[PDB]
């Protein structure tokens, strides 16, 4: 079940009852970004917006819409662009913009309005019935990037941390810590020993062999 946009820049895909990724397009060559779209019994919880706040905002009023819920909360995996584009948004619809305060700094660096910087390294919220664990396993993609983990279906949203299946390219590595970014896919590893579902930054949702697939391109 898939839902998009007349423009196609914009869709949203079921992964299972209560989860949904959302996928945006930003033009530079069209590149698309995903995210999650948590359904709950208290309001629309997402990880990520989108890269602008034209992007974002018509992302909230589509799943707004379709829902017929408010988006409560927001994960901001990193401060880049693609995730925390649409920040400004966030904050005008009253939608809490949780990140860790490494990327409240960096967002502020990067000239985003700043998010609340309230996740610790493992923080657990829960959303009505919709559980939910953000993790910072160290530098990676970036210095600030956390993956995010829902144990009730053991989807692991590793972000830009990780590449999707036909990804040979890193991605931007000038933020990036090369030589970090294994170790902190190890800490993942180490940690989620069950995972089903992986979710990329960019690209279709795998598996755990997403994140070896990552391993073997950092080699
Ligand atoms: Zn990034």
């Amino acid at each position: 079940t898939v839902i998009k946009n007349e423009t196609g820049t914009i869709s949203i895909s079921q992964l299972n009852k209560n989860v949904w990724v959302h996928t945006e397009l930003g033009s530079f060559e069209a590149v698309p970004s995903n995210g999650l779209v948590l359904n709950t019994s208290k309001g629309l919880v997402l990880v990520d917006s989108s890269w602008d706040d034209k992007l974002t905002k018509e992302l909230i009023e589509m799943v707004e819409k379709k829902f017929q819920k408010r988006v409560t909360d927001v994960i901001i995996t990193h401060a880049h662009a693609d995730c925390i584009g649409g920040i400004k948004t966030l904050k005008e619809r009253g939608i809490k913009a949780h990140s860790t305060a490494l990327t409240a700094e960096l967002a502020k660096k990067n000239g985003y309005e700043e998010p609340l910087g309230d996740l610790q390294t493992v923080t657990n919220l829960k959303f009505g019935n919709m559980k939910v664990e953000t993790f910072y396993p160290g530098k990676g993609h970036t210095e600030d990037n956390i993956v995010v983990w829902l144990p009730q279906y053991n989807i692991l949203v590793g972000g830009c941390l990780v590449k999707s299946t036909s990804a040979k390219d890193l991605g931007n590595v000038a933020d990036a810590y090369v030589n970090e970014w294994s170790t902190s896919i190890e800490n993942v590893l180490k940690r989620y020993r069950n995972i089903n579902a992986v979710v990329p930054g960019h690209g279709e949702v795998g598996d755990k062999g997403l994140l070896l697939h990552t391993l073997d391109l950092l080699k």
